[PDB]
């Protein structure tokens, strides 16, 4: 089993998660949120100092090299670079950080794969404005985007304006797992709105600049998995149908195709939820599509039509048109209660290569997060991570016959290196391919990234 010439071969992380509060000027909405709440978060485990990477940034490159990685994906924080938010003044120790990052990458022939949002918003601006909700704020996003490209453009080639910002919409307007962690259907409409459009207005600035800073390629990083509706009946057909409209398909129509899907605005106005545009807007955004994508993915996500339909609803939700689905027989995940699916990477593969043009796009997030890692340590102190081997493998491999099928695809990703501290659940469940020790800042290789290396030098399976 052998992959395309060029193909990358790495991980991915994020600023919030990775570096720690060290010189970091500003508050995002997560540090803010733990200021404020500490117990929500695992073991009282905050983002003040992650996994170290502000200080540890240029060895952990080293060791990922010498791991056989070739690409690295992480994210700028807003609240790092940025000193006056209104104008965009840079920060000089934010600078000088991120040019550290970026010359450590090119320093170990890995090329620098950059993320501008990455759930961080900074407080400051949800308070004053309403974060994402304001188009204000959208021009904030847009003008610390240029500062970005005028610094990093030389070395950066790779751009990706928001990790699934769907996400976003949904933690903070609808589930509540990101501040404000409020229901409100309306709000969540217009800020999925809003980040389409930040994204359109982002690519456009990028391809403003001159030649030597807008050579490289601009996209997003989406979500593709099927929502495989319960049965093949009408009603759960439906329900799968619109949980794709939703969840996967505004989007990704809005990124690759100029537009966002009609049936989903109809709906949408049908129910009073549609969003304030502007003409001016929609060409922007007609205007304004991606180089490339990624795409991540963890779980397949399985409908029915709802048990319940409900007269009145205190707020407006996509979910609404259909419930969650348990399959009887499947593959679980039990510490994130997960179904593991492999084979919806090789739908994600057929639905990039039919209905997205088959653009370019590479598996930007692909792991599995288990929590008792010291549990599977061998006589030699190294984790035996076996089952993280045997799930990184039968996903490669879908993606592989996936890629072989004619689908454009140019890289895989694992999330994650290095432990790295994910939100609310912190260091509860590992996702790295190599240990870190949260108290000593120590990283140790995983079996599974000494299998990775294997895969990664030779280009196969």
């Amino acid at each position: 089993l052998a992959f395309p010439k060029e193909f990358w071969w790495g991980g991915a992380t994020s600023g919030p998660q990775s570096e720690g509060r060290f010189a970091k000027q500003h508050r995002n909405l997560f540090d803010y949120w733990y200021e404020e709440e500490p117990d929500l978060f695992y073991d009282y485990v905050g983002p003040d100092t992650a996994s170290d990477a502000y200080h540890q940034i240029e060895s952990d490159l080293t060791l990922l090299a010498s791991l056989g990685h070739n690409s690295y994906r992480t994210s700028i924080q807003w609240t790092r670079l940025i000193d006056d938010f209104e104008q965009a003044t840079i920060n000089p120790d934010g600078l000088a950080y991120y040019n550290r990052v970026i010359d450590a990458c090119l320093a170990n022939g890995i090329r620098p794969v950059i993320n501008l949002h990455h759930f961080d918003l900074p407080i400051a601006l949800y308070q004053a404005y309403g974060g994402w909700e304001s188009k204000h704020v959208v021009d904030l996003f847009v003008a610390f985007s240029k500062v970005c490209f005028e610094q990093f453009g030389d070395r950066v080639k790779d751009w990706f304006v928001h990790n699934e910002p769907m996400v976003v919409v949904e933690g903070s307007y609808l589930m509540q797992f990101h501040y404000p962690a409020i229901v409100d259907g309306k709000k969540a409409v217009q800020v999925a709105y809003n980040l389409a459009l930040a994204t359109a207005k982002v690519i456009q600035a990028y391809r403003r600049g001159p030649a030597e800073l807008s050579d490289g390629r601009i996209g997003t990083i989406l979500n593709l998995t099927p929502a495989y509706p319960a049965s093949q009946s009408e009603a759960d057909m439906a329900a799968a149908h619109f949980a794709e409209l939703w969840n996967n398909d505004l989007f990704m129509e809005a990124a690759v195709h100029g537009k966002f899907p009609e049936e989903l605005v109809a709906v949408l106005k049908k129910d009073g939820v549609l969003w304030q545009s502007t003409p001016e807007e929609l060409a922007l955004i007609a205007e304004n599509r991606v180089d490339y994508l990624g795409l991540n993915f963890y779980h397949p996500k399985r409908v029915k039509a709802p048990d319940a339909i409900p007269v009145i609803s205190p707020s407006w939700s996509p979910e609404w048109y259909y419930d969650p689905y348990l399959m009887p027989g499947r593959r679980m995940n039990v510490d994130k209660g997960w179904e593991i699916y492999p084979e919806a990477v090789y739908d994600i593969a057929i639905k990039m290569r039919d209905h997205y043009d088959n653009i370019p796009w590479f598996l930007s997030e692909n792991g599995v997060g288990i929590s008792g890692e010291d549990r599977y340590r061998d006589e030699t102190g190294q984790i035996q991570d076996d089952y993280r081997i045997q799930f990184l493998k039968e996903h490669l491999t879908y993606l592989h016959k996936g890629i072989e099928a004619g689908s454009n695809c140019f890289g895989y990703h694992v999330w994650t290196p290095i432990d790295g501290w994910s939100w609310l659940n912190a260091y509860k469940n590992r996702y790295g391919l190599v240990e870190n020790n949260i108290h000593t800042q120590v990283r140790r290789p995983k079996a599974s990234a000494y299998w990775f290396k294997k895969v990664a030098t030779h280009n196969r399976l």
